[PDB]
């Protein structure tokens, strides 16, 4: 029946491939202390990234192309191999889709389809504008407050943004008539998306238990002789977090205008739509009950380390409850494209970054930074280490690996050059946390918000580079003086 | 916007849960030489199966419920655990979706959507009826011939049925106006579906390289002192395979009537629709080219064991070629529900059967069958072993594990009780091959055909039980006399 093919932006392929090609040719003159495979992998990673930007063969197919290329040249087998004893050495692309962050995000997308189907979202959104609608900027503050209330409880930054904020924002945007992948986005949506991401960042920095990376930093420091605590993190990050909550949203309102800047007849609008929708129905009560149960189990996961509370299985039982209950049939979920799309591309990028951390790249970077800086005023050392960690998180995709590779070495450096361990450790932890303002594949939240459509990726990278400069300046300077204040040094 | 929930067949839950419950209560009086966990797992597996039959919460959500239950009671953690050295002991549900058969089938479904979109399928189907249409039964023979031509080349029974037959059959059925999940199926479709499955079985039995299980049997026999060869398998299975190709299709035509039994004006119809459709177009040529490339790489995979030819990565590069070419956009694939549905449920069932083979069930069955049969005429031994293997394949989901667990022991038994090794080995291999006529989760092909919709599962299990009785009788008796003929014993 069909006659013609589907349009494609072949032009984009010009940029990535070239780079990859280029880098292959540069292999023999690589920095050294390195292999040959590692540079091939670096090149293909850079190419896949440049493709994700240029948007040929949308992100899914592009990362699929990257997996294929990686498999074709002899960098990644398909099936896990063994050491003749049961160990694993060179993982395979099929051992990638068995990640946690991906399936967490996906099941959360399913929960969100259920929400936006039963109507709960439109209700809560009309409510949030009733209470904050006027001065649209307020919503920003609003939701960040929301995040600033949960971060202390929910240790999965992938959920805070996948099962709480993202649906709220989708609903609001569906209210003001701001649909994605259309010029109707700049009204209010993109602003809320961006502010929600950065609020999740602020939260994951404020409380220690906002994300695994911080737990890992605490573990490593303890391995080095410093006992982080729920309270010390808070007492150290309160000040800078307020500074950021005061700066960031304003600079965004000034840099990313929500074309709809005010609505004075809000309360009337919200109350009218409430009265017109009618009371809440059985399905909405069920879905809200399950959402509350999910929140409850997610928060329990922070106090009891039990398989039943992985912070992912909860979403699975949420989905199966929605299914067994009737609110949502499997035939619905199976056509929530965004979920499986994210699954695919996030998993593949994580696998590629894993191959990087494996083949020896990061170890070489560490040995290099260790053998380069020998005698300097340790302040410059902390500064350069902070910058390198931050602008290095690009080459990673999870954050956990980032800390477990480049936290202990950097801290050892800073303490072996004249500086104290406490300050350097807390600084590097805040850095490992605020990395997220670089890309779209850093942590789950970014993997969601910067892909749905409300935000072109160019603007994303640019704005986040700016805000990351700001975050570094603020945390470094302020947090340093405020730690020197309260008996840290 | 929505008001009411979605209909559900709660009644079905009556059967599975009960069984599960029942079996928990029977735990303390289990046969013995066994654990406690193993019986819990057996029970939950039986329950998930009974659910797949009764069709509450369609197969996807049901197996999801099974995974959830398995996780809730303390049988399967979510994240792979380690032995403090790097080994894996108790896999997790997330290490399940990293299977090969699943993603193979899924990417094949995507290829099939591309086919049925560009039109290739309608073309080839009108052609196949032009050449065989009259006497609809013929198509059966036709496609089995097709399989009987590929089995010697393609060592992935999951593809022969996922990338060659299934689309042909879908297209034909779309011709005679037989759409799934509707009383319009009994016209011609279900017959072709069933016959195609059983033809793939005949093929995988005919040539040794039709499926991994046979390779594994050859390996184990060699470990025991018998060198199977491409030619011996053929010379032994020719006769019974012809007998089956002559019996099975007829007994099916007599047991599962294709309500449309004949069409006399076929050739005219096919030529008319050809002339009306027009010549082949660029997209169809591209898709056929990629399909041929995929066939070629799949067949190469039989002679060169190379990561690039896993028999799964081929489908991945096929998909990404369809994508980069324009025949098929990622936004299309991402809404081919059947693919991800199969992914989910097949992967989960495989993981559950893996937990069974792990916790000690199968080892206990083997020790039992070994310590029970002590002194008997070895003919009865071979008979009972054949029957037990066959009707045991239920508790497995792949076939590979089935042979690697219950081939060497059974052969050792048969050779330690008066019988020869060659006959017993070849017999048990044919059994490990024809298992597939029991269920819907045995091997990939069944995982596809007996789920699309053309075939209710009740009829499937019943008919396949009958045909499995027939297969056992035929292979055992005939193949035995025909092996005793040609210098096997």
């Amino acid at each position: 029946a069909m006659k013609t093919l589907e349009k494609v932006n072949y032009k984009g392929f010009i940029w990535p491939l070239a780079v990859g090609i280029v880098l292959w040719l540069i292999t023999p003159w690589r920095p050294g202390g390195l292999s040959v495979q590692a540079w091939e992998m670096f090149a293909i990673f850079v190419a896949t990234i440049v493709g994700c930007i240029t948007k040929p063969l949308p992100i899914g197919g592009t990362t699929l192309l990257g997996m294929v290329v990686t498999v074709l040249v002899g960098l990644a087998p398909v099936k896990d191999v063994v050491n003749s004893k049961g160990v694993v050495i060179q993982t395979g692309i099929l051992s990638s889709f068995g990640n946690s962050a991906a399936w967490l995000i996906a099941m959360a997308f399913i929960m969100a389809h259920g929400i936006s189907k039963t109507g709960l979202g439109n209700r809560v959104a009309y409510v949030m504008i009733e209470k904050f609608g006027k001065r649209s900027i307020g919503i920003g503050y609003a939701i960040t407050g929301l995040e600033l209330m949960m971060g202390a409880l929910i240790p999965s930054n992938s959920a805070r943004t996948g099962g709480v904020t993202w649906p709220v924002v989708e609903s609001i945007s569906k209210s003001y008539d701001s649909k994605p992948n259309d010029p109707s986005r700049k009204k209010i949506g993109a602003y809320l998306d961006f502010m929600a991401f950065h609020a999740n960042i602020l939260s994951t920095a404020l409380f220690i238990t906002g994300a695994a990376p911080n737990l890992v930093a605490q573990q490593m420091a303890a391995q080095k002789g410093y006992q982080m605590s729920w309270v010390s993190w808070f007492w150290a990050a309160l000040v800078p977090v307020l500074v950021a909550t005061v700066i960031i949203p304003l600079v965004i309102y000034k840099m990313y205008p929500p074309e709809v800047k005010e609505t004075p007849n809000a309360k009337n609008w919200a109350d009218d739509k409430l009265k017109e929708m009618g009371p809440i129905s059985k399905p909405e009560k069920i879905m809200a009950t399950v959402f509350c149960l999910a929140i409850l189990l997610w928060v329990l996961s922070g106090f009891f380390k039990i398989p039943q509370l992985d912070s992912a299985f909860v979403a699975f039982l949420a989905v199966t409850l929605l299914l067994i209950t009737g609110v949502l049939s499997m035939e619905d979920a199976l056509h929530e494209t965004g979920a499986w799309n994210i699954l695919i591309w996030l998993s593949i990028l994580i696998f590629m970054a894993g191959k990087l951390i494996s083949y020896g790249f990061i170890a070489w970077f560490a040995k290099f930074i260790q053998s380069e800086v020998h005698g300097i005023n340790w302040g410059l050392v902390l500064v350069v280490l902070i910058l390198l960690m931050f602008y290095t998180h690009y080459f990673f995709a999870s954050g956990t690996a980032h800390m477990t590779a480049l936290y202990l070495p950097f801290l050892t450096v800073a303490t072996a050059m004249g500086a104290p361990l406490g300050l350097s450790a807390m600084l590097l932890a805040f850095t490992g946390v605020i990395n997220a303002s670089t890309t779209h594949y850093a942590n789950g939240p970014a993997s969601i918000l910067a892909t749905t459509g409300y935000v072109k990726q160019s603007e994303w990278w640019k704005m986040n580079f700016i805000l990351g400069l700001i975050y570094m300046v603020i945390f470094g300077i302020v947090g340093t003086i405020w730690m020197k204040i309260i008996g840290i040094w």
